[PDB]
């Protein structure tokens, strides 16, 4: 699996589950072209987006959809989404995990990277 | 002035200073339209982006040109910028302060709504 | 005023006003001693805690009183404070900025060291 | 396994592997008393610190030695160490997870607690 998404809580102390998250890669006409979509599961967690060989390099957009999840839990909050661009496997594959971590007027997000 | 940008980074403990930050406003046909941009200061900041007249309701985009701040550092970050998409919303506080902690491999970003 | 300290609260995109931060100094026999207190302002900023002849070398810990900030509003948090610990020295810049982001579950703490 | 910590680094992307972590337990004497140590794994991961039986109700403080980690990779730091100071089992068992995001200026701990 080589493109994973966690999301957290920081309000509960809790994956953030049922989250919207949408993962675009830019084509060559410089537009973003829709990749991949999903939901986090109960564990907060996101996997089986693409495949190693589906993933070739790029440049991609991770799109998590927090304002929805806030609004579900009686939250009006801040922001839209939280986007995270990035390139990927431009000196050979590589191993992703997205992390956000998610409050209504902030978030965080990171990246771990493995061979 | 109704709209901020502090950055600072937390690899140097200290204001994030020469970072280019782009503005955009979500235009009716869903496209991102330039709406104000600007070089952080000494101090990390961006002020004068907007007037109130000018700063209305909508759909807005703050964009951190981070790739490029980490590359001055020479230290090899993750992402390409930061984005913060958000409403901005006549039914709360007057001025937005958008803040983001840098790291090469991560970032936070808060909203700050005041009087 | 060569330390102060600033604290936002995540959830409500605010400054976290009348927060307790307590200040304390190591002393020689390993024990913690009260150094200097004071509450948040309407801006979520605690200034005049010492001056530079005081603020001399050493070990500091600033405590945070997170718990009786969530508790007010009415939100069960995890953390029994926020600490802060770290050792102030002469060869770098001057001024000492404490910051801290509260969420419930979660914070964030950074120091900016500036002239 | 009731008290797992995770240690990642922001600067690397990567796990932050040989972290050492203490913890204390506030005694009945009001002060704190060694409870358990370890050290973070490949994958920034520090599991088997104590036992359902062993872990009862009480004020915990995970002290996680953030200043060596960094000295190794050659950065000075501002912090001494992060500390996690919390109530545990207050409202019967539960499963504890202390995650901290390191950056040298800056760092964010959250807690993930599950039944
Ligand atoms: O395994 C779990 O239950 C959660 C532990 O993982 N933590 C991830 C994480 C932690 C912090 Br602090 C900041 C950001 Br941004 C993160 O993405
Ligand atoms: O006075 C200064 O120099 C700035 C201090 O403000 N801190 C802002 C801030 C702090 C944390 Br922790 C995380 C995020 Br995101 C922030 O935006």
């Amino acid at each position: 699996c080589p493109l994973m998404v966690k999301v957290l809580d920081a309000v509960r102390g809790s994956p953030a589950i049922n989250v919207a998250v949408h993962v675009f890669r830019k084509a060559a006409d410089d537009t973003w072209e829709p990749f991949a979509s999903g939901k986090t599961s109960e564990s907060g967690e996101l996997h089986g987006l693409t495949t190693e060989e589906e993933f070739v390099e790029g440049i991609y957009k991770v799109e998590i959809d927090t304002k929805s999840y806030w609004k579900a839990l009686g939250i009006s909050p801040f922001h839209e989404h939280a986007e995270v661009v990035f390139t990927a496997n431009d000196s050979g594959p590589r191993r992703y995990t997205i992390a956000a971590l998610l409050s209504p007027y902030s978030y965080s997000t990171t990246a771990v990277v493995t061979n």
